[PDB]
């Protein structure tokens, strides 16, 4: 992807910790990638977890959608910011559910857009 490898060691330890918190497997992390998403803990709570490390969600999982831009490439802002105008703000019956419905919305909406590290 756009994603520069700078951001993998950026992300290392919080990855490893959310996973580990989680349950999380690889696997599941690629299946977002390619366009697959269940709604299950394991992974809707990772990505939670992930977003609230880099400070793109608040303890009720509303997205900082300054913050979540701003890490974005110049490139996909344009398109990222229709598919939040589309699918903010979150909703859904918790932090995990509420990714869970915010990925789907993109992923449906933008395919280029949801990427999961
Ligand atoms: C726009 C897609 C956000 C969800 N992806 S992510 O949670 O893996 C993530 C990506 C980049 C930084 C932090 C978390």
């Amino acid at each position: 992807d756009w994603v520069p490898p700078e951001v993998f060691d950026l992300v290392a330890e919080d990855k490893a910790r959310c996973m580990s918190e989680h349950g999380t497997t690889q696997a599941q992390i690629d299946d977002v990638n390619k366009g697959n998403l269940v709604n299950e803990p394991s992974i809707t709570c990772y990505m939670y977890c992930l977003l609230e490390a880099f400070s793109l969600v608040d303890d009720e999982a509303n997205v900082d959608e300054d913050i979540m831009l701003g890490l974005l490439p110049d490139q996909l802002q344009e398109r990222a910011q229709s598919v939040m105008g589309k699918c903010l703000p979150t909703s859904g019956s918790d932090n995990c559910n509420k990714i869970y419905n915010l990925a789907k919305c993109v992923q449906e909406s933008a395919p280029d857009v949801w990427f999961v590290i």
